[PDB]
């Protein structure tokens, strides 16, 4: 069965035949849309078909399919399974899984990039402190002084769920935040609860607006161990404006790469629980969440009132004005830097033309609306007026519990 | 199956029980969410009628009464013979209400127990629904004090004697696209701005010209109407900073008042059923304005601003986009033409969400709908999970008479 997205700006109808290959399921019913709820160990019985199913991709995806060279992989990772209980991955097999992964996550409006991913294989890291050998190459070659490029690194997939490689940080750059006894944060409230294990694990803490956290990492299922990432391998750009010079007396600075490290890369049935992948900002993700949500930095306040804005009346559009004028200085501040950024203009105009060419050659492009508009200007962006199908295909990212709820502490 | 919402800014969460008693379907399945899509006999009506008696006795607590059982026993005779049935009053201002309480993508529902319901169930020609529509216009427009009403037309029979109101809404800008090649008013309404002229419609080949009215009672072909100017409350927009900005000579209607839309209570169909209330700011500013294939104003008001127009990362449409939509509300609120900003709807809407939840057990919403098409993320709705489901009564699309009226 088919199925038609229209875009109502353009009047551009495109077809969906993708959407049969879908696995996974979304959470929605024919009664219910679930289409805005934030979150919507395996057998050899239920891993063979996920096996089959990726290879089969795989060997289509290098015109292979039907080749003595698929029968010959599908018959040695049958063998590995019903022999050990798992599998492991080619190289090649990784890289294309990775890549596809991303392809084919319907949150991210990012995906025009899709296949340059620089994949590092992590497989045969066995300890924490190789972790942060693996993590500091990752963030220095993605770093490129600025010149930001996209990677992922790749450690050793589940095996009986109990010797799990995690990286406990949600990124690898983030700043510590720290509840104070009179009920205010220091730093990013986002971030509250982890500091506060880093403390426990007797990280030793500068309590300032902007200290980078260290990496807390988990290898083979051990206790996590803490690192500090060296600080002439974290890009920061300090945050002006082009025409409000007190702006850059507010103290602000955000940090260049972001790199989510807290998501699960499923492979053909194989779990990586550790995957921490990077890429470039979106400038509405600093200046309009990071600095402007009321739970995070929250400083619409004082640059309104620097800004002599009519703060008495929310009609006065005061919170929508300086909202504006922080993300002009975000983009000043990086491009002024050399660090690469794209604003959301370009970054969903860019993001049409990707959906639209996935159409053509893939036959759909799964895409999650409520999360591809960007957070501020949603309508005068493209992606505002393009109807979007969303579904499941893998390899995916997935979400995974926090690892401080489900760890089973050795001591 | 009892299901849990988040708000993610607050960590409030709503146990949503409600969505069990949902009778229509959404277009999602298990394998694809449709939740960005904009348009997804005697034998079904007794259970469609049974089902909106068995609520409406529910809530003025007469369940399984007397008055209760009689009226489903009545009403099934009438089914029985007529093969329809008429609503008593009571019911059909219960079902009014109740469409716009079930809508889920409307922001404004806080108000919904507040719908004036003016019954044209009688009416008969389209001069006659003519009267009936000043009237509610006059009504609902109060001089800027604007009030919610709908008026509702004799339901669907045979479905060869539809009253329809050919408008999407009674108040609209003209569009006529010029030997130039571009576009006069608004290009939203051009093709509609053609049938008024292919019908007969002499137009003032200005911008902001309101349209005639296109009424079809009893299914015969549509007759025009112009509404007395004196009853259409406009609004010159200006800037309470920018002097040049009133130079644009832009202005807009007070009422905004849906009129294309289908109305369904119990089973029964009601075509012709225009509502209206009152304009959230962004409606005007960043819609009908500043969209591309509507007023598309960004890139003149830009230039007036002296804004860098160089690069899309100087924020300029963003820019832009605030100080027009600072105009609209100024501008309203100055002439005391009721406007409400989406801060504060969404922060309205949040607090009847809460208070649906606790009196009802839930309350559907389309996110996508509920979310302002600017500044988003920082209004409370953003930050909201939302459970989307088709309750009824409700207010439903249906296909544009021109492409169906037997002419
Ligand atoms: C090229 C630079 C990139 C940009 C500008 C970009 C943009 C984004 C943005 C704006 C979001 C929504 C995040 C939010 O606002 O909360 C997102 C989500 C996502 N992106 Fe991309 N992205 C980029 C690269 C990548 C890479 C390299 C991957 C993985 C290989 C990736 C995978 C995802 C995933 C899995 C999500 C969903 C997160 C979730 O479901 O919580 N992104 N991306
Ligand atoms: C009180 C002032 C009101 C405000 C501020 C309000 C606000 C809104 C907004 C912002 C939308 C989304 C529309 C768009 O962007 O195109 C909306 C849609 C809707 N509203 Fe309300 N509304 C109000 C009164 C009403 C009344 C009186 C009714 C009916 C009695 C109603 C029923 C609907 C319906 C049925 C839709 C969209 C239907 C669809 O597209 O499926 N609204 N309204
Ligand atoms: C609070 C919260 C709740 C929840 N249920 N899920 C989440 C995860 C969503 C998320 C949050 C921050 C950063 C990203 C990331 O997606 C940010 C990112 C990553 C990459 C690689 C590139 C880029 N431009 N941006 C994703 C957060
Ligand atoms: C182009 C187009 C195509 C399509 N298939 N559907 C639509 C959506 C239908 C719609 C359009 C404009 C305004 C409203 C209305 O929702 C606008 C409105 C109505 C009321 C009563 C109050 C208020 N504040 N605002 C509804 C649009
Ligand atoms: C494609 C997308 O579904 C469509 O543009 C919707 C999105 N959200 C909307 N939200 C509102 N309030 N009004 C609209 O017209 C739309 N349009
Ligand atoms: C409730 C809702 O799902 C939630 O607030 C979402 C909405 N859209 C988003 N879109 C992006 N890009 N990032 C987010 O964190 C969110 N949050
Ligand atoms: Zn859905």
């Amino acid at each position: 069965r088919f199925l038609k997205v229209k875009n109502w700006e353009t009047d551009v109808v495109l077809t969906d035949t993708l959407h049969l290959k879908s696995t996974l399921e979304t959470g929605c019913t024919e009664h219910i849309c679930m289409g805005s709820i934030m979150l919507p160990v395996r057998t050899k019985d239920q891993l063979f078909p996920l096996a089959k199913e990726f290879l089969d991709q795989y060997y289509s995806s290098i015109k292979r399919f039907g080749s003595k060279a698929h029968m010959d992989r599908l018959e040695e990772v049958n063998k590995e399974i019903e022999s050990t209980s798992t599998y492991q991955l080619k190289d090649t097999e990784l890289i294309y899984g990775a890549k596809h992964a991303w392809r084919n996550a319907s949150r991210c409006v990012g995906r025009i990039q899709w296949s340059k991913l620089q994949v590092f294989d992590a497989r045969d890291c066995t300890t924490a402190h190789g972790m942060f050998n693996y993590i500091c190459n990752h963030v220095k070659y993605a770093t490129n002084k600025g010149n930001l490029r996209s990677a992922i690194t790749i450690f050793p997939q589940r095996t009986d769920g109990k010797h799990d490689f995690r990286v406990w940080n949600s990124q690898l750059i983030r700043y510590a935040g720290y509840k104070q006894p009179d009920g205010s944060t220091l730093g990013d409230p986002a971030n509250v609860q982890f500091t506060e294990i880093c403390i426990q694990q007797g990280w030793k803490a500068p309590r300032g607006r902007f200290d980078v956290l260290p990496l807390l990492l988990q290898a083979n299922g051990n206790d996590p161990e803490l690192f500090q990432i060296p600080p002439e391998l974290v890009l920061e750009v300090p945050i002006r404006h082009p025409k409000f010079d007190w702006f850059k007396d507010l103290g602000l600075k955000w940090y260049g790469l972001p790199a989510v490290s807290n998501m699960l890369l499923e492979i053909g049935g194989l779990e990586f629980s550790a995957c921490p992948f990077s890429g470039w900002y979106m400038g509405t993700e600093i200046g309009v969440r990071d600095y402007c949500d009321n739970s995070r930095y929250n400083i619409l306040e004082e640059v309104a009132k620097k800004m002599d804005l009519d703060m008495r009346k929310t009609s006065s559009l005061w919170k929508d004005q300086a909202l504006v004028e922080i993300n002009i200085a975000v983009l000043y501040s990086f491009q002024s830097d050399k660090v690469t950024i794209v604003d959301h203009h370009s970054a969903t105009e860019s993001f049409i033309k990707h959906m639209e060419n996935e159409y053509r050659c893939r036959g759909g492009c799964p895409a999650d609306w409520v999360w591809i508009v960007p957070p501020m200007s949603g309508s005068i962006t493209p992606v505002f007026h393009q109807e979007m199908l969303n579904y499941r295909l893998t390899p995916s990212f997935e979400y995974q519990p926090d690892p401080w709820n489900t760890h089973v502490w050795k001591g």
